[PDB]
């Protein structure tokens, strides 16, 4: 997260790291069994990291939980990063407590302008890596369609949707992919891609997870 601000242990409780042997992506925890991630995150091996914040360091709440399986969408197309989600099922359930808790999925999509949470343990600098060991926030807005489409001419599919600031300076990068966009206590996104982070007239693009809960509940419930 460039631009964001330290979150504050445990605040943000649906928050996951995906670690194999080290962080490489977030995800969102939606029930005690399963968490929501992005595709392009997919690799075997995966580690589940619940309760988190200073990813370096264990100091009390950690869940650690190997993933039984992880299903990518059957139509993920790595090209061009539509459908860019994926869902991971636990070997074993996660306690829930207030440190570690799920988020809803929504009910309906929401609208440009509405203001949104995203977090996570990525690239904090747009020029260079440094990593952080704490979860980093950022509240962000979504964008109109139009001005997604005319930063990205041709890119955006409806699965997507952009959030962020066209100023730059403030916006989500690599090692954050994967996590949450909350917005009015729903996951709305999943952090996806984007040119270059905290660019000016490139904010970051997210799935649009309105367009897969049927998806994601049908899975789950034959899984
Ligand atoms: N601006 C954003 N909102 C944004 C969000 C997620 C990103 N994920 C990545 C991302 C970048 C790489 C680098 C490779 C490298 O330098 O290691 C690349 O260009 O392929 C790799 C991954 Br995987 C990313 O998710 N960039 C990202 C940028
Ligand atoms: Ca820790």
């Amino acid at each position: 997260i460039v631009g964001g601000y330290t979150c504050g242990a445990n605040t943000v409780p649906y928050q996951v790291s995906l670690n194999s042997g080290y962080h490489f992506c977030g995800g969102s925890l939606i029930n005690s069994q399963w968490v929501v991630s992005a595709a392009h995150c997919y690799k075997s091996g995966i580690q589940v990291r619940l309760g988190e914040d200073n990813i370096n360091v264990v100091e009390g709440n950690e869940q650690f939980i190997s993933a039984s399986k992880s299903i990518v969408h059957p139509s993920y197309n790595s090209n061009t990063l539509n459908n860019d989600i994926m869902l991971i099922k636990l070997k074993s359930a996660a306690s829930l407590n207030s440190r570690v808790a799920s988020i809803s999925l929504p009910t309906s999509c929401a609208s440009a302008g509405t203001q949104c949470l995203i977090s996570g343990w990525g690239n904090t600098k747009s020029s260079g890596t440094s990593y952080p060991d704490v979860l980093k926030c950022l509240k962000a807005p979504i964008l109109s369609d139009s001005s997604c489409k005319s930063a990205y001419p041709g890119q955006i599919t409806s699965n997507m949707f952009c959030a962020g600031y066209l100023e730059g300076g403030k916006d989500s990068c690599q090692g954050d992919s994967g996590g949450p966009v909350v917005c009015s206590g729903k996951l709305q996104g999943i952090v996806s891609w984007g040119s270059g982070c905290a660019q000016k007239n490139k904010p970051g693009v997210y799935t649009k997870v309105c367009n897969y809960v049927s998806w994601i509940k049908q899975t789950i419930a034959s899984n």
